[PDB]
């Protein structure tokens, strides 16, 4: 899955 756009926390982590 593509999600390497600066993101990762309490939401989809």
């Amino acid at each position: 899955e593509e999600a390497d756009d600066d993101m990762g926390f309490g939401l989809f982590d």
